[PDB]
């Protein structure tokens, strides 16, 4: 289940956020506006950009701790309000979050492996939720 | 303390890893005769290799897990057997991890950082030992 989903996206975090990440911005092109130094490369070149590798490693960890903290896939308000309240994140909104989540879950819903993608979709919506809340428009 | 220095080195855990275990390599040189393509090279020249971060970093990504997993310090004893039963540590001697848990533990003293450098230094102490029950020797 969920739990046992933190550790294994953990125990290969890199692997895991940058793949899907390029799922998310495959999915979704006109995401790159909001990373314009990813604009133009492909998924092989950007797995080659430490900067990348770090930028989406560094979301994952935090997505993670904040799927850890969270009980039966309801997110801490006082993370949500982490999340608003980043400078990295002014003037984004609830839809560029929900898009990472659909992409994600679709990640897991296509690997070989048996992620509990109902509780990542759940963790989703209860972020998003949350993240309007705490002010996100 | 403890779970704070998780939260921390999770959140530059490819750094962390890779000048950790370049502490523990220039400690113990002859530590690197189980990783003889890193023979020969300088530190930078280490962290300019792919293989050198992915492995350093897989390595840490399951350290933290396991230190996370603990209580009070004290590791799981499925995290110790995993460690133990793994292929790639076949023929490995409690005392390899010793040494690395010492050059954690120095880095850390040495760091400026409020580091909980004790309890590092005794939850390596404690997966010593668990290493040890479960059949490493
Ligand atoms: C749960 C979801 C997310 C988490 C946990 C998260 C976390 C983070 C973290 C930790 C950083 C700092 C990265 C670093 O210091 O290297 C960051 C930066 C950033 N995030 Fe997010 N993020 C999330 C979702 C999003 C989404 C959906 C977008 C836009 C579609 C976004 C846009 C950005 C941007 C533009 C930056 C700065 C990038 C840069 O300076 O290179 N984030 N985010
Ligand atoms: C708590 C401590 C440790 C953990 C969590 C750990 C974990 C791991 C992991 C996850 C891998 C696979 C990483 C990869 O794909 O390259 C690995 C491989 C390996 N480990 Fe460890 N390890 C630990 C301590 C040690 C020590 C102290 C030694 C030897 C002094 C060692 C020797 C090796 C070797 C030789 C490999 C194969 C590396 C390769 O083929 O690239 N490990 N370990």
């Amino acid at each position: 289940g969920f739990k046992q989903d933190i550790a294994t996206l953990r125990g290969d975090l890199r692997t895991y956020a940058q793949d899907i990440f390029l799922a998310f911005l495959n999915k979704y092109p006109d995401e790159k506006r909001n990373f314009k130094n990813y604009v133009g490369k492909s998924d092989q070149e950007l797995k080659s950009m430490a900067k990348f590798g770090d930028h989406t490693e560094k979301v994952f960890n935090l997505m993670m701790e904040v799927a850890d903290r969270a009980t039966d896939c309801v997110p801490l308000a006082s993370d949500a309000s982490t999340l608003v309240q980043m400078k990295q994140h002014s003037g984004l909104t609830t839809g560029n979050f929900e898009k990472l989540f659909v992409a994600l879950v679709e990640y897991m819903r296509a690997s070989g492996q048996s992620f509990d993608s109902q509780s990542w979709d759940r963790f989703g919506k209860n972020l998003v939720s949350a993240l309007s809340s705490a002010g996100m428009k």
